[PDB]
């Protein structure tokens, strides 16, 4: 039933290439991860392609909760419910000393969180991690369920293809 065929598959992680209003159209999950920031403000990149998705009643139904007490650590998410489109808006690491532990935690928070996610690659946009890098702490951390990944450029889907290759 699910319209966007995955690119690829390995182990219990399924992955898939399109932009935000793709993903959201084509995928079968239960909430979409933002890869986000401390006062929730969206740019630039995803979270902005997010935002106008929803719209932007992401940046609205942000801040409010920042709003309300009141800022969001490195990470540690942010459920908001933006119609029947549920946004876990998770904070990836800056690149940088503690990367790897945070973003260990990034994804845990997303594992831990009750459904089928739809995250990206956290970090690997302007934040500077390779990509590489935190896909291989994805895989590590989101080990049982079922977790679905999404891409968004031809380059970044060679990146993955080649790393689960080395695997």
């Amino acid at each position: 039933k699910e319209k966007l065929n995955a690119f690829l598959v390995h182990d219990n992680v399924a992955f898939y290439q399109g932009d935000v209003d793709t993903v959201v159209n084509g995928v079968d999950f239960d909430f979409i991860v933002n890869a986000a920031n401390e006062n929730l403000a969206h740019g630039g990149g995803l979270a902005k392609a997010l935002d106008v998705y929803t719209k932007g009643k992401l940046q609205r139904l942000s801040k409010e909760h920042i709003g309300l007490a009141g800022k969001v650590k490195v990470g540690t998410g942010v459920m908001v419910e933006c119609d029947s489109l549920r946004i876990f808006n998770v904070v990836g690491p800056r690149k940088g000393k503690h990367e790897r532990d945070l973003l260990i935690k990034a994804y845990n928070t997303i594992n831990n969180e009750q459904g089928t996610p739809l995250t990206p690659i956290l970090s690997c946009g302007i934040f500077g991690i390779k990509l590489e890098t935190s896909l291989e702490v994805l895989l590590d951390v989101c080990n049982t369920k079922e977790v679905k990944v999404f891409v968004y450029t031809d380059t970044e889907v060679c990146k993955v293809k080649d790393f689960v290759s080395g695997l």
